[PDB]
Parts: structure tokens; C-alpha cells; sequence
């Protein structure tokens, strides 16, 4: 180990967080995402079996990376005297949801559908397994083109999955719930409704439906482009001004709008080949 394992390429995206380079497993040779992430900078501390101190974040990516394609699965990792390594999957070619919105515009609502049901089969993986993402975005799904298959990436801000109120939060603010705003609380599920929420209007809309605190506290939804009356009340669903008023994920799925959902290749030959 460890700079001979892998041939490390361009800086992907980087800030407080860490950096994220391209790189490639010299025996394959497979495309793979290196992050690093300085000790100094990790907040939030887990624990493995063996008792190892380690960045939560290794923590929640050990317990998703089962195999379920949804989500980018942790490869290896290693600790370094001022930094951990994280060696995770890179699909190509891909590219993220945000970069993706950017070039388009707005999205069909069948495009939008098929990244919307996807995005919700992911969360409920990462749900299944224990974990909580919480910065679920479009910076934050990445599309493997070639598939049409999303995949969720960054846990770190994540935590693990529990049932009682969750009073911390570093995730992105203009995605957080009014009640996080109002009160510095919240659960994890409705939270994460939440975020669905804005994220399904972002891939209609082409923009987040709210800048400020103000307009998340009073959760009026405008709708600045044509948007289906289904579509726009599955949206309003997620955005209740009270968490025990949003949907289930049963219900989001149960929702008009999202029924008769193309698969992944159907999705890619369709609108990304
Ligand atoms: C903060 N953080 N922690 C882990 C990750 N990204 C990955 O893990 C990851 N990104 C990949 C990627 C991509 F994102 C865009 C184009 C091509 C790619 F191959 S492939 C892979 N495994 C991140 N990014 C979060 C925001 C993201 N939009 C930034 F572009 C990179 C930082």
C-alpha cells in the first residue's frame, strides 16, 4: 500500500469536507473514486468490530455496501497519521444529477420518475441497512449513463438510522425541513421526505423551490415551470409544514405519479444515449 495499489487522477470536487480524485486500481483496472479526509476536520467519530476509531462515515458506507447498486459502495479504506482514504466506486462514464439538471433543464416527468423511483429504492436501502444519509441532493446522486442507474454518494454527513429526535444536523440548508429551521429538530425519515421533496421539484423545476429560512418556514410551493397536477401534489406531499403529514415511502411509491416507472436501461436508451 498504498500510492502503488492506485494511479490517482484529476481532483473531482473538493472543500471543508475533503478531496475526491479520480484514480484507478492498478490490477484491473477499475475506475475508482479517492477521498481523502483530514482527522482534524471529521466531526462526527464511529467505531468498527474491532474496536477501531474511525470516521463515521466508514462506518455507514461498511453498512451499505452490501451490493445493491444504488448506492456507491466502499472498496477499502486506509488510515494515515492525519488523514483516512476512502477507495470507492466510480461508474463511467457519469455524471452527477446537478451537472446533469444543468445541462438540460428542467427534466421530463418520465425521466424524472425513473431518477426520482431510484433515488427512493436507495434511501430505502440505506434505511434497511441502518443509515441515515441526510444530504440527499442532486450534487449528491451521481447517473451511470450508460445504465441509467443512479447511485447515492457522500455519507458524510450521515448518521445512523434511529427512532428519537435527531438535534444536529450538517447537511445542505436550503434542503433541510422547517422544523430544523424553527426548532433545531427533527426525525430522520421526515427529514429525508423532506428532502425528497425538494429534490423531485428541482428535477421538474430546474431550481430549488426555496432560497431562504422564511420560505422554508412558510412552505408555499410556486411552480415556475409546467409540472403535472400529480406531479405537483406528490411534491406538496413531501413539503407538509408537519413532518407526521408527509408521506410514508410506501406512499411516495403508492403515488399516481409514480406508478408504471421505466426500468434503468429503458431510462437510459430513452433519454441518455
Ligand atoms: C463529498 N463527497 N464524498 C464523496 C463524493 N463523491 C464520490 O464518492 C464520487 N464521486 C464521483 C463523481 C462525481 F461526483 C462527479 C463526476 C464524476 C465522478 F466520478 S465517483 C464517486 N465515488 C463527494 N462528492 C460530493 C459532490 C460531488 N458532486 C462532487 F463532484 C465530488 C464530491
Amino acid at each position: 500500500p498504498l500510492e502503488s495499489q492506485y494511479q490517482v487522477g484529476p481532483l473531482l470536487g473538493s472543500g471543508g469536507f475533503g478531496s475526491v480524485y479520480s484514480g484507478i486500481r492498478v490490477s484491473d483496472n477499475l475506475p475508482v473514486a479517492i477521498k481523502h479526509v483530514e482527522k482534524d476536520r471529521i466531526s462526527d467519530w464511529g467505531e468498527l468490530p474491532n474496536g477501531t476509531r474511525v470516521p463515521m462515515e466508514v462506518v455507514l458506507l461498511k453498512k451499505v455496501s452490501s451490493g445493491f447498486s444504488g448506492v456507491i459502495r466502499l472498496l477499502d479504506w486506509f488510515e494515515r497519521p492525519d488523514s483516512f482514504v476512502l477507495i470507492l466506486e466510480r461508474p463511467e462514464p457519469v455524471q452527477d444529477l446537478f451537472d446533469f439538471i444543468t445541462e438540460r433543464g428542467a427534466l421530463q416527468e418520465e425521466l424524472a420518475r425513473s431518477f426520482f423511483w431510484q433515488v427512493l429504492e436507495a434511501v430505502r436501502h440505506c434505511h434497511n441497512c441502518g443509515v441515515l444519509h441526510r444530504d440527499i441532493k442532486d450534487e449528491n446522486i451521481l447517473i451511470d449513463l450508460n445504465r441509467g442507474e443512479l447511485k447515492l454518494i457522500d455519507f458524510g454527513s450521515g448518521a445512523l438510522l434511529k427512532d428519537t429526535v435527531y438535534t444536529d444536523f450538517d447537511g445542505t440548508r436550503v434542503y433541510s425541513p422547517p422544523e430544523w429551521i424553527r426548532y433545531h429538530r427533527y426525525h430522520g425519515r421526515s427529514a429525508a421526505v423532506w428532502s425528497l421533496g425538494i429534490l423531485l421539484y428541482d428535477m421538474v423545476c430546474g431550481d430549488i423551490p426555496f432560497e431562504h429560512d422564511e420560505e422554508i418556514i412558510r412552505g408555499q410551493v410556486f411552480f415556475r415551470q409546467r409540472v403535472s397536477s400529480e406531479c405537483q401534489h406528490l411534491i406538496r406531499w413531501c413539503l407538509a409544514l408537519r413532518p407526521s403529514d408527509r408521506p410514508t415511502f410506501e406512499e411516495i411509491q403508492n403515488h399516481p405519479w409514480m406508478q408504471d416507472v421505466l426500468l434503468p436501461q429503458e431510462t437510459a436508451e430513452i433519454h441518455l444515449h
